[PDB]
């Protein structure tokens, strides 16, 4: 069995060239449809063309390089837009991996026939509308976004596209008869891969998410003259309630469950005033839908129990944008695991993705999978960038070969 | 024994006339040395003159009406400036009580000889410099304040006094050979008097105060990708620490001890970021100096214990302006208690003052005492305003009569 061979110098050169579009100190500033982002997309489309793909920036700003080869296709990609404080490998890694994998599989006689498409989905980070590109590709609803989405400066997405020259450009869309699998390589800086000192992660599931505000309504009072016994301190209620959350969630959790109080506000927030109101922001995530729902039910029950006992009233508010867990395709995961075991024996693991990605959108329509490399100024050692691409290329060869 | 008789109509008329200077909806806006405050001070000085006192607005804006009678003097007063959100009786009550008591003792043949002075100390509320008037009166340091104190608009106190016409006016100062006692009537809205459904409080001690910031230094992390086990969540440390405070302070407290977390801030305060830093503001008050110091020592010890165990570091910062408890004169308290028992039998109690007052400054130089009436839009029933003045006038007669 002959396997393809990536060119590690070519891979790193392209990653560093993409970094130069928007490089700002230790990171990259490249917001969707900004002039520097469009510049990077034109460069990327040229590189896809150089590789022999049919490439263009589409009507929403996605860069898509379609194979010219017949038969079933594997799509490899990620995003190349950033947040205001982006790093040089978030998103860029999987886009350039996809390009190099397309090149390497085309250069190996045994894999030369395999169709590989490469994608940079526009606006994964949501400068205008989160996952605009992957939503557009799979045919999810985008009409509201195209009509009324704005960025931080209030610039309409529709106006941004016209300014980028994309106003009358067709959008690339999924062809379910042709495109049969999706692979998204991505960094992980969060820590699980790093904390395990492993080099390769095979993603099992992209976690679901819940967000809530929890409000506490008590009574303002003078902090000096009001005896402790008659107080209705909303901030004291809030702090006590967090311990109830930790207890109930700890009973339901496994080692991967996460939950976070990201914000606490006391009103009025003065030394000499017992707070009459208080609010916390709560997020939690888990890969297991039963557990995620049981955590929500436990939180609802905690609020009802609290309100049956205490003078400070508790009020739970669901935030828009809850997400369910999204599993990665089991057979694709196993191709990734076989490649990881072949090329990184003893240095790979299965793990959930604690963050959201375009793959969570695409996976609901075609088989999808993700491959993680660790990140430690976001960064990854060059030899680990190379190893990640070697594993991804080997798996891609096997995945694409299996489609026939 | 003949006792003086206040005129309750005259008392209420003066309280309502003073309210008209700055009346704003349900309250009063009358900041020290503002045009409306100066207007009220000119009116007040005229009323003192009408009563037969030697009255003037002094070099710092205090209104002082000095008795023309020989021998030892009782000073009765409070403040007539407000905070931006003031009520019509905070401060005003004791100023107008003092005026009416001076009038009533002068109208009774048995008390006609007794010297009674009446005061409105400037800027108890600290629009420029807290307790400026009572500090100036007792000869505490005010030179720094006169030179560099500013209000919210940055207007210098020295400039404000010149604009009020007070630039070359002598300051009234304490004469310890002549002025032998101070009585400050005041409302209490905080609740102890109200919660007990009593009508008269005899103040034992003005509580001491401590304020601290407590900072927690952990590590920022992505709230989705960072496993719970490796977190250094500064907000979780903060919340856990509050429970330690409550436990340690509860062991030291009696029913009157107070402590309050008035503010909590998590950094950065986002749903998806484990907070890397967190800060709370803590205040506590007590009438017992040993307990107040033991609470401070317990807090220091809690920080040291925390730092010997946890990954998130704790850092305690003392705030300027700590205050010690200040006892009210025991013999004056007993005159107040005798009058309260005579005129409000079964409806009075001893109690600390949980708030600061000019009396805490004056008490360090001459015998001082305070008398509280309840407050429920800050307000007090007219019959309870009248009863408070009847009790204060009877006590004043006995206090002044005892000085000879
Ligand atoms: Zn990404
Ligand atoms: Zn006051």
């Amino acid at each position: 069995e002959d396997f393809p061979r990536i060119d590690p110098i070519r891979l790193l050169d392209d990653l560093k060239t993409l970094r130069s579009f928007g490089a700002t100190g230790p990171g990259v500033v490249r917001l969707s449809l900004s002039p520097v982002d469009i510049d990077a997309r034109r460069w990327l489309a040229g590189r896809m063309t150089d590789a022999g793909l049919d490439a263009a920036i589409d009507g929403v700003g996605t860069v898509f390089g379609r194979s010219r080869k017949p038969g079933p296709a594997l799509v490899i990609g990620s995003h190349s837009d950033t947040q205001p404080t982006g790093g040089w490998l978030d998103g860029a890694l999987g886009v350039i991996y996809g390009l190099e994998i397309a090149r390497a599989l085309g250069e190996c006689e045994a894999t030369r026939e395999f169709a590989v498409d490469v994608a940079s989905w526009i606006d994964e980070e949501g400068t205008f509308s989160s996952f605009l590109g992957s939503r557009s590709f799979v045919g999810d609803a985008i009409d509201d976004s195209l009509r009324s989405a704005r960025n931080h400066e209030g610039l309409l997405l529709g106006d941004a596209l016209a300014q980028a020259g994309l106003a009358n450009t067709p959008r690339v869309t999924l062809d379910r008869k042709r495109q049969r699998a999706y692979l998204e390589p991505h960094i992980e800086q969060g820590g699980r891969l790093e904390a395990s000192a492993k080099l390769i992660g095979v993603v099992t599931t992209i976690v679901g998410i819940r967000e809530f505000q929890l409000r506490f309504i008590g009574q303002r009072n003078h902090a000096g003259t009001t005896p402790m016994a008659i107080r209705r301190d909303a901030g004291a209620a809030l702090v006590a309630f967090i311990a109830h959350i930790d207890d109930a969630f700890g009973r339901l959790a496994d080692a991967d469950t996460v939950w976070t109080v990201g914000r606490i506000d006391l009103d009025p927030g003065s030394f000499s005033v017992v707070p009459g109101k208080a609010v916390l922001h709560l997020q939690f995530r888990d890969a297991n839908p039963n557990r995620l729902h049981a955590m929500e039910n436990a939180l609802v029950a905690l609020v009802d129990e609290w309100n049956g006992q205490h003078l400070v009233r508790a009020e739970l508010i669901a935030c828009e944008g809850a997400e369910e867990p999204v599993t990665m395709d089991a057979a694709l995961q196993q191709h990734l695991a076989q490649a990881a075991d072949a090329l990184a024996p003893g240095q790979w693991m299965h793990m959930p993705s604690g963050a959201s990605h375009d793959a969570q959108v695409i996976a609901q329509h075609i088989p999808a999978c993700m491959l993680f490399v660790p990140s430690i100024i976001e960064d990854t050692a060059e030899q680990h960038i190379v190893l990640g691409c070697e594993v991804a290329a080997r798996a891609a060869a096997r995945i694409a070969g299996a489609l026939r």
